[PDB]
């Protein structure tokens, strides 16, 4: 059995472009940054290179009610974990941390889980914010390091590609997954 | 370093006792479990057994808004886990199974923590449906038998004792912990 770590932010859900079109509606005369420009895995830290006041801004859009409720999935990403799912000798979970500031987050994690994949998969979220104590064979996250209290992780980390990643370029020791279009299945079968 | 994750429900919070107090107080005319008399881990099944219409009357105690949010503690655990996260070469995490009705217990959890505990210890919340697949040294958990994917958890399972598992009669190789103020530390000290 191979055991699939899926991340949710950046790999099922669009928090980028959800990100960024908050920021437009709700800021619609300050400078932005376009998504390919975006580098690094904190936005709130670019922004705030863009202009300091920009930091609280962009904080405030991801931390509104119905922020994470409302994304959009990223293409491709459903029907893959469906496919996933159902193989033999497979099992799914969507491993996910919350922002610190939870409030509006948590909740609205397993809701947008249970409209887009049903109840099925809300019994397969784990919510941490150290996913390296989580046992499995793969973890999927867009995320450039995933660090935590085991120095060593069960896990192979997958790079899932996204806007803030892309410059980075992985050694032939490692893969990247560039979409959900990209043979995902031969990645899970080398764990076979 | 030794990593303890400690259940929530029946460890940390005191669910069989806000349940009865909730239940009481919804229908106050009707029969009613007293916590010595509870035996199972699901009372919705004891209720059921009682009089089966009991077991929806039950269901919608812990299923209302701020059932979770105004749980008590249970007695010496919260002093228990600051003396615990704050031991030489130990680690903790809150390890903590959502209903399946999750609108009103995922977030209302996280508040908890951060009302009783402090902010520090919400990023050591895990929300999981599995325990078996977070890496730990030891669990103390009040459910008689902690199941899922991993059919050998790393973690060795400490019964915390509860109104329900009270009478269970367990083989010497399953321990028990009688409460905060039995030798926790001991425990802590076999695995290091
Ligand atoms: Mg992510
Ligand atoms: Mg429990
Ligand atoms: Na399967």
């Amino acid at each position: 059995s191979v055991r699939v770590l899926v991340d949710m932010d950046g790999v099922l859900a669009d928090f980028e472009a959800g990100l960024l079109r908050g920021f437009r509606r709700r800021f619609p005369e300050e400078p932005h940054v376009p998504l390919e420009q975006r580098r690094g895995f904190l936005a709130r830290e670019q922004y705030r290179a863009l202009r300091p006041d920009l930091a609280d801004k962009v904080a405030s859009v991801y931390e509104a009610p119905g922020f994470f409720l409302d994304l959009e999935p990223i293409p491709g990403a459903l029907d893959a974990v469906r496919e996933m799912n159902d193989l033999p000798d497979t099992q799914v979970f969507i491993c996910t941390s919350p922002l610190l500031k939870y409030h509006h987050c948590v909740g609205e994690k397993y809701r947008w889980v249970e409209q887009h994949l049903g109840p099925q998969f809300v019994e397969r979220i784990i919510l941490t914010r150290d996913k390296t104590v989580v046992l499995g064979d793969l973890l999927i996250d867009d995320k450039d390091t995933v660090r935590g209290q085991e120095e060593t992780p069960s896990w192979e980390h997958i790079l899932f590609t996204c806007c803030h990643n892309r410059h980075l370029v992985l050694p032939p020791t490692r893969r990247r997954l560039l979409s959900w279009s990209d043979n995902w299945r031969e990645i899970l079968d080398s764990k076979r």
